[PDB]
Formats: C-alpha cells, structure tokens, sequence
C-alpha cells in the first residue's frame, strides 16, 4: 500500500509538540505504507544462544553484527533489539529504523517451574538520550504475558510506557503472548489471540504482535486471525510465519495473514537471521515485497530466489 | 431530575483552584441531573474478547469503534474505558464525557488459582496530559477487590488516586467488588454490598459501583440495596441490571434500584454493546430516560422499542 | 485536668517553624487538658457495615452523617476518620478537631488465612492540602499489627509518617494491636500490651491506642495497664472500655484505666455511634467529663442519664 | 588510648564539605580515644518490654527516662536509640552523643516461623532535620541479618545508608547478626563472626557490632575474635560481654575482647539498664575506664564499686 | 597489544560530553592495550571470610589492606571491589584504576534453599560523589544470575546501570553466572556460557565475565569458549583460570582463553590474594605479561618465579 502523512491517524495521547515527530516515526517504521515489516533481533536474551549457533544455523549468525548487516543491506521497516545491543553497533549502522525492545527475559525458567515475567530493563530516558545522541530510534517494544501470575506487573509497566512513548512521539509495538499455568493448552486458541489483540488497543499500542491462532474445524488459521485483527481496532496487528517451513510456504502464510487475516504486517526473526547474509537479505526483500509493495506469493518467491530484485525507491 | 451548579456538594479535598472544574465535570457526568448513567467500555481487558464476539453477540461489536458510535449517537452520562482505548478514538469522537478506567486485569487467572488484583495502568499525569491535549476527560475509575489477599495494594492505589483526582477537579467512580478466597459465597450478600459502599465513601469517591445484592426472606434485592445506598452516605451508589433478562425486566430493575434501592444511577456494559448499533443506541436512550428524566418503565420501554425518541431536557 | 501552652512538651522532631502549630494542635486535641478523648469513626472500613447496621444498633447509625452530628453536638477531643470520609462532610462540620486515619483494612481476610496488613491509603501531602483548604486537621492516626508477617511494612510506614507529621506540627496517634500467627493466644497479655506501648514511643508517637490487658491472678486489667503506661514514657497511652457492657460499668472501666492504669485518655467508637443521636451525645459528654474534667463515675453517670448537662467552657 | 583530629582516617566517601563534621563526630563518638563505648538503648522494639520489666530487672528500668539519665549521668561514647525515642527526650538531655538506630523489628516472629527482617524506619532526612533542630546526632546505626532470606533488602538499605551518612559526615555503626534458616547452629562460629566483620568493611561502616564467637578446642572466644577484628580491617569491631552476669566476669570479658580479641570497643545494653540508676552509672564508668582509658580489670572493678571515680577530664 | 584512543569503539549510549572520559577510562582499564586484566577483590562478601583465612591461605590475606598493597605493587588493569571497601583505603592508594562492584550477596543461603539474588547496594550517585572526591573510579561491576527465580530483578538493575554508567563515561563489567534450580548441572555447559555472554552484549556491557565452559568430546574448554566470545560480539569476554592448579597450568589456561578462546582478558581473585604479598605481586605481573604484553607461557612463568621482573611497556594513557 501507500499512505501520506495526512493519512496517519495521530492518537490523542500524542501531545501537540510531538505530533510531527510521531508522524515522522510512523512513516519511517511503516516505510510510508502503513504496514509494519518488523525484523526481530531480540532473541539473544529470549532463547540465549539457541537461535544463533547450532545445527541448521549458518555460521555467520554466531556473530551479532550479522543482524545489523541484514538490517542495513536487506529491506525492513524496523529492527527491534535491546537498548545495549543497538548501542554497540548503531554508530556503524545509522540508516536503520530502530525499535528498542524495553523488556527481556531468558527461557531458563520454564512455565511449569514459575509463570513468565519479563521486566523493563531501563527507563525511557535512557532511550531518549540515545536518540538525542544520533541514534534513529523510531519506537519502543514491550512483551506482556497475559494470564501469568505476574500479569499485573507487566500491565502496569506496559501502560505507563505507551503513555511516555506517545508523549515523545515514539511508536509502540506490544508483543502479547498469553502464557502461564492459567493458559496452558489455550495458548494459541482463536479467542486467546483475539483477547491479546484487544488488550493492546486498550493499552494504546500502535501495533500488536501475536502468535497465529490454530486452525479450527470452522476456520483456517488466517480466518481466525481476522477476528483478532478486528478486535485490535485502530491498533495494527502483526503476526509470524512458521520458522520450520519452506520459503514459499512461509511467504504464503504471510500473504494469507494480510489479505484474509487482516494483519497490518509481520514480525520475522530467526527465519531470517539463521540464513547466510545473502539469503537472509533476499528473504527480507521477499517479505517486504508482500508486506509493503503488495506482491503476490509468486513474485515474492522470485525475489527470494534472486530472479528479481526489490528496492523501496522502486 | 435537575440540579443547579449551587446544588453540587464540593468535597473538602477539591481545592479552591479546582472547584469550578469539579462542578463542570460533575454537571457533565450527571448531565445536570445529579444522576450518573455510566456506559462501561472497559471489558475488552476484563473479559478479553468474550463480551465482544461469539454466539448471541451482534457482529458489529467485534469492532471497538462500535462503542464510540454508541456513546456518540446514544444518550449517556459518561463513557468509561482504558486510557489507551480512549486515546485511539477520542479525536474523532470529541463530544463524549470520558471516564478513564485507571486499572484493568484479564479473567485468565481464576480466584481459585490466585486472589484477584487489578493494577493501576499508568500515573494520573498521563490522563492530565491527554485532557490538556483536548480530550473531554471528566473523571477517573478504579476497581477494588475487597477481601482479596491483594486488597492492600488496591486500597493504597485507590486512596491516593481519589486525592490526586480531586486535586485536579476530576470526579471518581470506584467499582468495589469484594472477591477472593475469603469472600466466596458472600459476594452478593446484602452485608457485603453495604460494606463495599461504605468503603468507597471513606476513600472519598463521588460514586460507587456495586453488584445488586441478592434478595433475602425479609427484603427484595432493591430493598437490600437501600441499606447500601445509606452506608455510602454522600457517595452516590450506582448499580447494574441483569445482562441476561428481558429488556422490560432490565428497565424495571433499574427503576427499582433508584426509587426503592436509593441508587444515584447505573453502570451498563455488555447489555448495550452486544446489540446492533441502532438497538444499542435505543437502549442507552431508554436507560437515560429513567435515570436522567424520571420516565416510567412503560414509557422507557417505548423508547427501547423505537416507538418514541429520547433526547436531553436541559443542557449544562 | 488543665494545662497551659507552656506545659506542652514539644518533642525534638517538631521543627522550629512548626512549634506553635504543634502546640495549637496539642491544645485542641486535648482540649487544653493534656488528656485525649478520641471518638473513633474509622470502622466503616475496618468492620465494613457490621458496626453500623443490624440488631442492637440504632437506625440512625446506618447514615454516616450521624458520626459528624455526634462529633459536632457532643463533646470530643478529636474525631478520627479516613481522609475521604472527612472530605465529604467537613465543610458542613468545620468546628471539629479532625484526626486523619492514614491506613485502613477490611476484616474479610482473617488472621488464620493470612496475617494482617493495613496500608497507608495516600501520602501526607493529600492531608496537608485538605488542611490548607480549611479543614481543621490536628493530627494523624496509623495502625500497626506487631507480630504480623507484614510487620516490617507497617513499621517503615509508621516511622516515616511520625517524622513527616511532626515536621508539619501535627500530632500522631498510633493504634498498636499485636496480631498474627505469632501472637494469637497472647493478644491481650500484659506483656504484649506493654510491648506495644513501648514501641509507639520508639516510633515517636504523641499517643498510643492499645487494647486493655487481661486480668491476671496477681493484678486487675487496670493494674496491668499501669505497666504499659510506664513503658510508653512520654507517649500518652489511651485505651478502650468494654463494647458490650452497661454504661456505668463502661465509665468505671475508663476511670480505672486513667487513675489506676495511668492512661492519658481513651478511644471510643461503636459504643457511642450505635446509640441514637441524643444518647450518643450524652455518652460523649459523660466520657469527656471523666477524661477532661475529672468527674467521678457517679457524676459522669448523671451526665449520661441527662440529670446534668456538660460543656467545656463551663 | 588517645587520638588527635589528624589521626582520624577520613574515608573517601566523606565529601570535602563534610570532612570536619566527620572528624567532629568521630572524636565525639570515641571521646577522642579512637575506641567506641556504645550504650545500646534500642531494645524496646527488639525484645518489646522483656528487657525492661520483670524478674531480676530493677523497677527503675520500667520508665524509659532511665535510659537517658544513665546516658547523661554516666560515661558513654554514644547512646544508640530509635529516632522517636530520642525525639521525646533529647531536649532535656542535650549533652549526649546520639546514634540514631535506623531500623528495628520486634521478636514476636521467631526464626522458625520466618527469617528475620528489620526495616529502615524512615529516611535519613528525618534525622538530619532533627540534627538541625539542635539534637547532637553524631551518627547512625543499622542491623543486618546475613543469611536471612531477606538479606538482600537489608544489604541494599545498609549500603545506601552508609553512603548518605558519610556524605553528611555522620559515623555509621552496623549491627551484623547472621541469622536465619541457613545459619542456625553456625550463628556464633568463629568463621561466621569474621564473615560478618568483613562485610561491614565492604559496606563502608566505621564500626561493626557482632556477637562474640564461641570458644573452640584450639582457641578461646577472645582468641577467635582476633580473626574477626583482622577481617574488619579499618572498620572498628565492637563486641559484647555476657548478658547480666557478674560485673567482674563481664569486665574481664570486655578486657579480653580488646587486648586479645582486637576489639575497638564495646556495645552494652541490658547489663547496664537493668540495674538501678546509681549502679548502672557506675557500670558505664567502669566499662568506659577499660574502653577509653585502658584500665585493667581490678581498677575498673574499683570504679564499679565506687571506690574510685572516673571522668573524661 | 597496544591500541590508540582513536581505536576505542565508543558505544552510542556514551553521550557527547562523556566521550573523552569514556575513552580515558577504557584506556586506563585496559592499560592502553584493549585487554582487561581484572583483579577481583569482592569476595569478602561473596564467600565471607572463606577466601581470606584458613588452611593454604597466607596469613597476610587476613588483613584487607593486603588487597590494596597487591593492586599497588603488582601490575593490574583494574581492581574490582565494593564501594565501602574502596572508600576505606583509596586515599592511601590513589594510583589504582578502581572498578566499583555495585552488587553483592553472601553464600550462606544455598541454591537448594532459594535461588540467588545479589542486590544493588547503593545508587550510582554514591560512586559519582566518590569519583568527584578524588577516587580514580574507571568503571562499575554487576553480577547477574540468569535462570534464577530472581533473574528479573537483576536484569532490571543491570540494564539501568549500564545506561547510567555510560551516561557518565564509566566502563561496565558484568559478571554473568547462570545459577539456580533451573540451571543446575548446566552451569558450565558451552551453550550456557555462550548464552550468558550474549546477554551482556544486549544489556550493553563493555566486558562480560563468565566461567570457563567444560570440555566436550568435540572441543576443548578454550575451543568452546570461542563460541561465547563470538556471541558477545563487541562486548569483550573475560574468563578465569582454575584456582587450584599449578601456576604453569593456570597461565596456560589464560593463554589458551585469549588466543584460542577469543577472550579480551581475565578476572582473577583468590588465586592472587591467598598468596604472600611478594608472590601475589609476582603472579599479577605474570598474568599481566600474558594479557597486556603478549608473553609466552614460559616467559610469564619466569616472571612468576622471580627470574625476571615485569613492568608496563606503554603509558600513553598517562
């Protein structure tokens, strides 16, 4: 798609003096399309070194600079990573739209031992200082585990964060993953994903990242996602394709999520960075072709296979 | 009914420089009647998507803009919702009296697993900033689960919030639902509802939203509510009708709660928004007809059934 | 008794520019006698509606304004109530000495389920703003459950509160009720009450409200209380008479607590407010007669029965 | 012993503008000797009324004013008490060096029920305001229960407290009593006491109060204490003689703690205050004679019996 | 090795007006080499008096001034210790690069009883005040136990600390020891060590201190460490040699860790301070010779044995 500055709907918690900044950031993050292509680079904490070294993982992924190379050479809307990770590389990679992921936890403590809690790692002022030091921070990210016994803590953190972010004209993406004792088998039930989507709207987020819901007898995964996209209202819903599948199967999933599921984009992590730099760059281009330029699966697969190139300036 | 500005009892925690604002907000919230018709739109967190999509729920309710269309085209005192929900739509719906619901939780953790706790989602300054950016925020809302093992945290948050709200001349509605291990079967006992109403006054609330108490051998639900309205003193008690009954039964409950139970208004949520826009608008008009304009049940039912229209009698 | 401004002992934590305000408030609270007659109106939270409606309770008590009428038309030293309760009526009842009860809890969670904790409901600044809006706030109240597993939270709240109160020249009354798993059986042992009294001094309170200790083989309740009054040193101890006894027994209990037990006054709640307005007013006059003006039990009983009037000026 | 202002080692967290104040306070607290005689008056919270009324306790101890009379009439380095207790009496007892005990707990919850936690009762600003109102506050006290499940909370409180106190040129004494599930039988083991003393230094304390360690087969209590005094480095270690025992045995214990155990003084509570005023005052004089003036046990006992007097001049 | 000021990569969270200070501190800490020789003196809290008195520990280690004498007479990059410890001695030992260890806990509560938590002991402002009072504070240290049930608290303290330190131009060393019920036997698995190293980067640390990983069928300890050094990216990884091996084996471990494992330095505590002053000083010199001056194991061992002296080659960092 394509949008103008005037088409950006500025929420009422973005103050008058931050209005233009917010529009700048929304236009950057969505690359002037209204759609969010998110490259997720926050998994060094979440899964430790699991997604970065081992069987089936390209050796270049063992070096963190790999992520910044992909973001710089590939086509993405935003690169989402922890403040410190961005801090150590952004000087050499200034032409990326950075989304600072505000909280993180490891996966060492499993749900069965204790419900998940992912704490805000630092205040917003630390991000603002970095922005004021030349870093192109366009927004913030935060994860909520609804149904966790620690839900309250994350709700309180997330709610305050969205307010402060919009005060500064930063966009906000919430990862909402209902997880815990209470949730169990219902983790990817259609109602759970839809619930998650509605909560992000109520908190004031610009975008919400959810798991794709399971297919039911009644509906496909994408068809169930439509309910969640509706529930999120003026908050854009972004989803994920399976990390395990073929490149064409993956691109088909993303296409369905947008055109049948009503998603406003996607969030892709290990599926990109576990590949060699060349193949990873080609994948981001194929993903962005669907997400930002309305390419059908066939033409996107051509981009991935290197038969065609893709650039935003056309 | 009708009240004038001079009939508004300004409590002593509304400071001199916030007095006129408080009166403005009290008049707006009650539509110049002293009665509170509250349209509850906070349940997207509370019950996730359960109240907004599924069997018996109109397809229009799956879009959250439905709620703002109802508040704007219907007749309500206030629309109560989370800060973020209001933020995303308020610019396109400016002519609504907003009550910002300060806390929320999901219903995923049941009481049997752990006692309930609903945390304040952000500071009051976030709401004030939104107000100063042109949003018609008239007051704040907050839920307390008395008898929860987490009661103390909610008492501390609510107490401070009432003081800060009145400092700014905003009205405060407290939802008080005693819930927990300790409460159980006594959730809707007359003594419990009365206890809840009394606590809200001590915290300094302008209004308290409680469950209707169960009927006993000696007294009806509405008759038992009278004890709670009394306990609340100068804090107005608002109640709710059954979400499950027929429209006439619902409107009778509301009438009885006011005229027998001594309620100063009502809070209605899913009973409104689960209906199509037209029928939802008609229901807000029927409710407001009773609450704001003293309509008989019969005449209110005619508004619900579309036989008569309803608009506000006086504007201030 | 009778005291002058010069006889008021100003503690060292009352700052220089707050000295006169502290003296004003001490003279008001003690009605120029040094003795504290406290009318407790904080039980709408503590016991919910149990103390205000039901059998043996006058129908007028179901309306909260009843409490303010009693305080206005009766004779009291201070009326103790929550900030919010006071806020709703004080404009219509300005000529009362208000003591703002800073913390409260309900009685729904029993000790056997979990140890008690009563949280500070707001900051002191909220009380100060109400004072500066013309409410005659002479002091603050706070409850500590010593021996509770939540003891530490209340000790930290109380200690800070006393310091800030005296900084502003407000008086402080601490309710100290040892309660919890650890206490149980010993709630009203002489040593428990004496311990409670001593702690209030160490926190720096002007007055401490305790339960009366049980009688022992060796000593009467009042005799056991003498040990607690001694332990409290320059902090005045106040106590309560039995809730369910005859008015003459009750007044004899208060007299004993003062003259045998060394109490500096009393705190009475439901015994007063559960009565009809006229009888409630007479009881406050009878209590104040003993506490403030040194009446014997007979003459005070005569005041209760309406054979004699009582007022402070004369 | 005797020290001059120049001999006071000012730690580097005492800021330039607080330097002279710190020296003033160190000289006051140690009475110009470098040794700390601490009179402990904080037990009204710690053990409720148990140390102040009952069998074997003099009747005068039931009135809290007893504590201040002793502090003023006897000879002490500092009087350690809660802020509130000091607030109610200090106006009538201005010539005492006050140490404000910043945290307290009661003894109602035993270790077996739950591990101990003693919370900071108020901010430091509260003490500073009292100081600026003319109260002679020379420093602060704080208790840590290492090995408690609540250890972390007390470490965070104590660490910040030391920094702020030195910023204001106040001295800091830390009570360190390892206590909890994890400690149990090891409460007064030589390694435990030495561990405690080392932690105080790491937090930046000027002095540390510990229990004396038990005797072992190889070493006496006092001999075991030397290890702790060494571990404490430039933090002075103060100890305690056996609670309300014989005056001679008590003074002999304190003497051994200093000259064999390497202690920099003592912290005494109920052994002093549970006595009648006169005898309490004489005991403070006897304790001070050993701690401040290097008296042997025999001459300190003479002071206790009133056969000799003892003063700072 | 040797680096110049221009070769120091200044992260983007070090603000414009803190940049020169940050470089000053990075140059001081690494002695102008880019390598970190860290002398750890924080174990008086961590292990109580266990590392400082007892069998096989020199009697001089029972006096804490021992640590400052070693730091002053030996050759070290930074001396890491608690704020209080540093405060009591720093005036008499001004010519040391101090790293203030921000958190500490005792070892009294074992994992089996409760997962570990080491709390921040005071605010950063306390350290800043000391720096402005003349103490040569070059950086801060903090320990995180990943996989502990208290992981969240430490993540939050550490993240905020890194941001604040860099705002002030201070370097940051994170000790990251995954520890807890959830970790157990996996404490020193190669993947665990690599995970820990990667987290330190994400928080924004300048250096990360980890345990050496165990050897596996496939790889030696040092070969396994290479994966962790890679995961840490632009955060320098520092490791440790065994405390109970012979001096030669110890110095060989450190050498392997650098040249095979990709370490940017080392952290050594009790192996130094449990020795007599003279021997301790000689060991720091041996370690620093490998770490800062690229010595072979054999020539470093000669320094340890007192056959040769060792001093720094370059002092362009004043």
């Amino acid at each position: 798609p394509k949008i103008t500055r005037d088409q950006v709907k500025v929420p009422a918690d973005v103050l008058a003096d931050a209005r233009e900044t917010y529009i700048d950031n929304y236009m950057k993050a969505t690359q002037g399309t209204g759609r969010l292509m998110l490259f997720a680079c926050d998994q060094k904490v979440e899964h430790l070194n699991g997604d970065f070294y081992g069987e089936g993982i390209d050796i270049s992924d063992s070096d963190p600079e790999h992520l910044f190379k992909i973001a710089d050479q590939g086509v993405c809307g935003v690169m989402a990573g922890q403040r410190g990770l961005i801090a150590r590389y952004a000087a050499d990679y200034p032409n990326v739209n950075y989304l600072v992921k505000m909280n993180s936890k490891t996966n060492l403590v499993k749900t069965a031992q204790d419900d998940p809690y992912s704490p805000q790692l630092h205040d917003i002022e630390a991000v603002l200082a970095m922005r004021d030091n030349g870093v192109n921070v366009v927004g913030l990210g935060y994860t909520l585990y609804l149904g966790s016994e620690y839900e309250a803590t994350m709700l309180a953190e997330a709610g305050q964060l969205v307010a402060q972010a919009h005060e500064e004209g930063l966009i906000v993406v919430l990862w909402i993953y209902p997880r815990g004792k209470a949730v169990g088998k219902d983790e990817k039930a259609p109602t759970t994903i839809a619930g998650a989507a509605g909560v992000a709207l109520c908190l004031g987020a610009d975008f919400v990242k959810v798991n794709p819901p399971v297919a039911t007898e009644d509906k496909t995964s994408a068809e169930n996602l439509a309910v969640a996209s509706a529930a999120a209202g003026r908050t854009g819903l972004v989803c994920a394709g399976g990390s395990t599948v073929e490149a064409k199967v993956f691109l088909q999933q993303l296409h369905d999520q947008i055109y049948i599921g009503g998603a406003s984009g996607n969030a892709t992590g290990r599926n990109i960075h576990q590949r060699s730099l060349d193949e990873a760059v080609r994948l981001t281009k194929a993903i962005s072709a669907i997400t930002l330029a309305d390419y059908d699966v066939d033409r996107a697969l051509a981009v991935f296979n290197g038969e065609e190139d893709f650039a935003l300036h056309h």
